[PDB]
């Protein structure tokens, strides 16, 4: 709305994560991948370190809940999961679990 | 060291800030500005919103401490400060204070 409000929104986004989707929208044009989601973060880590990350999803259940498994290669494989109202949410939850495990948050 | 250790370092950096200087170093070559510091974040915000940010620094004092002021244009100007063992640290502290103020953390 007002741009004191917009200024606060941008500042908060930067303080939280060092990026600002709001500023990006302001600056964006139609003329002319930080990685903010756990799934993206894990894809990047795997690319550098070389392990494979893949997801398996079950169809939406009768309560409209999605469930996914994530596999991150190793011996044995690290397998986690996520649930949620859409598949991408399941993926981010599952990837977050793997990132926390790999971070050795002992 | 070991790359279980390297994997944990990268994962932690991603979880914290959605970037990984460690991964960047691994991937970097000599062949071929998220914004992780408050000073950078504030420079970006000012660029989008249009206000001017500038710093004034005093010379290192007899205890080797630096002190800086930051000015962020408005009426009146927002003026904050930072102290530290080098000028860049002063700048980041001062910029953080301004970001927190602009974020309306009431
Ligand atoms: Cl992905
Ligand atoms: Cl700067």
């Amino acid at each position: 709305g007002s741009k004191a409000t917009v200024t606060a929104m941008i500042a908060r986004e930067l303080l939280y994560g060092g990026t600002s989707p709001t500023a990006e929208t302001i600056l964006k044009n139609n003329i002319s991948g930080p990685l903010t989601r756990p799934s993206e973060q894990l894809d990047y880590l795997s690319r550098v370190q070389g392990f494979q990350v893949e997801y398996k999803d079950f169809p939406k259940n009768n309560k409209n809940e999605f469930v996914s498994l994530i596999n991150c290669s190793s011996q044995p494989p690290l397998i986690s999961h996520g649930i949620g109202k859409d598949v991408e949410s399941c993926h981010d939850m599952a990837a977050l679990n793997i990132l926390k495990l790999l971070s050795e948050l002992d």
